[PDB]
């Protein structure tokens, strides 16, 4: 049986970017889905930390928290950086792309409509701090971080995927976060598994609205 | 070795103030004021055009849990083992959610969502009244048996709780405890008494 186990409602959400590292590593996993049918009869919210999913598991280590199994994915199979310094620069990447996920979350689930046109408007210059980053290593042909590849990579390209969906050629803006997206996404098993059904199936939210 | 830029207030600076005097180092603050931010010549030249900012050497640092989790890292206290490690971001996650729905509101919403804010502090305190009760008996630490980053950030987080909402951890034993204890621990204590910590306000719109 594998090591890892995500437990999720049945949506991309805040577990695509910690899947698409999982598959793009090559490793295995099982997914246990939480209807919200299973959710409202209260017994496993009650019984995760923080009330919330995704809940993860590696062997008898229980995590909760996206960016936490992001951050532990990243540590045990070595997409942490170099050295220390480039975690931390790892750290601050990441921690740019929560920040924008949390708008994009407060658009999606409590104010699409009203303030859609708003959102799009502000996207360029939320982007452009990714971009930069880009243009500032290596010239942005690699990573967002170094030489080599980390969870704040597979965060970040989710980010982008997802804007992509919500504002069409919002990267046009972009040239280097665009050519890294394709990059990326181009990566051999990270193609497949985005091509494939349990990736393609699953809405990128919980309410419909992307 | 190292700068704090930011606002004159304690805000998202407080816990890394806080680890960095109880580990005995030293810093120098850069106070940007209101009228210098309003400029924005510093904001424009900030990666999230946000502060904290932090400098350690030649190394330049933006997000105040990327300055924690670097502070964590190269002064050891970030957990003793990559499971530890974990838990600690685990713990400092949860931290910062609710530090997240603190600041909302206080900045967007404090007068008319303060009454439903307290109404439910009690269920975003207990989980770390829980994880407190699962290692040692809440004795020693939030994870493991030495402190790290998510220690100061948590104990930030419950000391500005109880300013917003006074007797909020009287329910909670370990909690209590924990702060008690760590607020005794010797520099912190000093740090907490000194003037440049108590004269600043919390939060930078007078409200706590
Ligand atoms: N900070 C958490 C947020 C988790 C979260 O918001 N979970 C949502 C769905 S993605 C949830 O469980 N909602 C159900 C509920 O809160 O009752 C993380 O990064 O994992
Ligand atoms: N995610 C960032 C948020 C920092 C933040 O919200 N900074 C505020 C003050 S606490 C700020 O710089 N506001 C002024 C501005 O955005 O221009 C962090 O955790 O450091
Ligand atoms: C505004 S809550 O209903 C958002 C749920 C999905 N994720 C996160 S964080």
């Amino acid at each position: 049986m594998p090591p890892y186990t995500v437990v999720y409602f049945p949506v991309r959400g805040r577990c695509a970017a910690l899947r698409m590292l999982l598959a793009d590593q090559g490793q295995s996993w099982k997914e246990e889905v939480v209807t919200v049918e299973t959710w409202q009869e209260g017994s496993l919210k009650a019984s995760c930390l923080y009330g919330q999913l995704p809940k993860f598991q590696d062997g008898d280590l229980t995590l909760y928290q996206s960016n936490t199994i992001l951050r532990h994915l990243g540590r045990t199979l070595g997409l942490y950086g170099k050295d220390q310094q480039e975690a931390a620069l790892v750290d601050m990447v990441n921690d740019g792309v929560e920040d924008l996920r949390c708008k994009y979350i407060s658009l999606i689930y409590t104010n699409y409509e009203a303030g859609k046109d708003d959102y799009v408007k502000a996207l360029p210059g939320q982007l452009k701090p990714f971009e930069t980053l880009l243009s500032q290593n290596q010239g942005g042909k690699t990573f967002i971080v170094g030489d080599q590849i980390s969870f704040a990579d597979y965060n970040l390209l989710d980010l982008l995927l997802i804007h992509e969906v919500l504002a069409p050629g919002c990267l046009d803006a972009f040239p280097l976060l665009s050519a890294y997206v394709g990059r990326l996404s181009a990566r051999p098993k990270l193609k497949a598994f985005l091509a494939s059904p349990e990736y393609v199936n699953l809405p990128i939210n919980g309410n419909g609205k992307q």
